[PDB]
């Protein structure tokens, strides 16, 4: 019923997802500068897979706007394992109820894209590539 608006950010390795301050918010042209704030949550569920379903086993992090998702009531900066906070310069510290979450039966996920100039996290590239 509820899901991230964006595809997963897979972090290939045993390191938390991190972004320098002012970076890490996925691009969404249907959002305003005041909205660019939220959290990434590490997915708990393991990959069951099946025929032709071959996802990388490394931890997946899903972006949720502030005031939405499984940690909707957490204030910005709250310390919780598997939760990392991100905010673009100019974003307002208010719940983004008007964006909300995605219903995976009705809308496809937006491919997660980060803007140029973003410092890419350690583990952004799969093992054996770089």
């Amino acid at each position: 019923n509820t899901a991230s608006w964006f595809t997963a950010l897979t972090i290939h390795g045993k390191e938390d997802l991190k972004f320098p301050r002012g970076q890490g918010v996925p691009i969404n042209t249907n959002s305003s500068p005041d909205d660019q704030i939220g959290y990434y949550r590490r997915a708990t569920r393991r990959i069951r897979g099946g025929d032709g379903k071959m996802k990388d086993l490394s931890p997946r992090w899903y972006f949720y706007y502030l005031g939405t998702g499984p940690e909707a009531g957490l204030p910005y900066g709250a310390n919780k394992d598997g939760i990392i906070w991100v905010a673009t310069e100019g974003a307002l510290n208010t719940p983004k109820d008007h964006i909300g979450t995605r219903n995976p039966a009705n809308n496809a996920a937006i491919v997660l894209q980060l803007p140029q100039g973003t410092t890419l996290p350690k583990g952004f590239y799969a093992e054996g590539s770089r």
